[PDB]
């Protein structure tokens, strides 16, 4: 029934919360994170890293902090990688062992329009083209931004660049998967080059899901 546990593999814990229980707490290491931010972003920060801790106890791993680097990626333990994503209605997170996958990156959007002017900022010309074609029913503009997002996230951990909308172009099938081709050089911080991501969608509770994983090479 949970979103992410729907669109990645299992030997990926995740955990979800769809609103902010009362009584979370930060790690104390956490606290100078949010210390000077307003009680939206202190809540949605606290709430997601609940999850990514339950979420790293299925792996194994105790109760760490997780804080932020240069770029604000997720810093987390040695041989581990995940991803964590916040809007309204939905805090998540998953985890996953290097020895098991190389990268993940999830992101939850609201299932509504874009906002004014944001499609033009984010499309690719082809892609409005392609978003058009498809079936009445879904807001595909949204779709295309939030798996635009999660390719991104799934991206940094691995090449530590950053990856502009322009850079690359992500086709969406009705059929709940996307593909991510990059569009600038791929080279990986290993020395393998990375030039297309496979992902996932779902649309449910008024919500938005997508994933990457990328998998273990042979
Ligand atoms: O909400 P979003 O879907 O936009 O995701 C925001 C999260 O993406 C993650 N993130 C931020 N920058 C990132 C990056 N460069 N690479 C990967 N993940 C990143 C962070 O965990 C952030 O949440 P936090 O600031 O509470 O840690
Ligand atoms: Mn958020
Ligand atoms: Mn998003």
């Amino acid at each position: 029934d949970q979103l992410i546990a729907s669109v990645v593999p299992e030997l990926l814990p995740s955990a979800e919360l769809y609103e902010d229980p009362p009584g979370l707490e930060p790690l104390p290491e956490e606290e100078p994170l949010i210390a000077k931010s307003v009680a939206k972003r202190r809540n949605e920060f606290i709430t997601v890293r609940y999850c990514a801790r339950q979420a790293l106890s299925v792996l194994g791993i105790p109760e760490v902090p997780i804080l932020k680097g240069d770029k604000g990626q997720p810093l987390w333990p040695d041989g581990i990688v995940g991803s964590m994503t916040h809007t309204e209605g939905f805090r998540g997170a998953v985890v996953g062992r290097t020895g098991e996958v190389r990268s993940v990156g999830i992101d939850a959007e609201p299932h509504d329009v874009l906002p004014n002017g944001v499609l033009k900022s984010i499309a690719l010309p082809v892609e409005r083209d392609e978003l058009d074609a498809l079936p009445a029913g879904t807001h595909w503009d949204r779709l295309l931004f939030c798996a635009k997002e999660t390719t991104y996230k799934a991206w940094f951990p691995l090449t530590a660049r950053w990856l502009g909308f322009e850079d690359a172009h992500i086709t969406i099938d009705p059929d709940g998967t996307f593909t991510s081709r990059i569009l600038v050089d791929g080279r990986a911080n290993d020395g393998t080059v990375l030039s297309a991501f496979d992902g996932r969608w779902i649309i449910d509770k008024g919500l938005i899901l997508t994933a990457i994983v990328v998998p273990k090479l042979a």
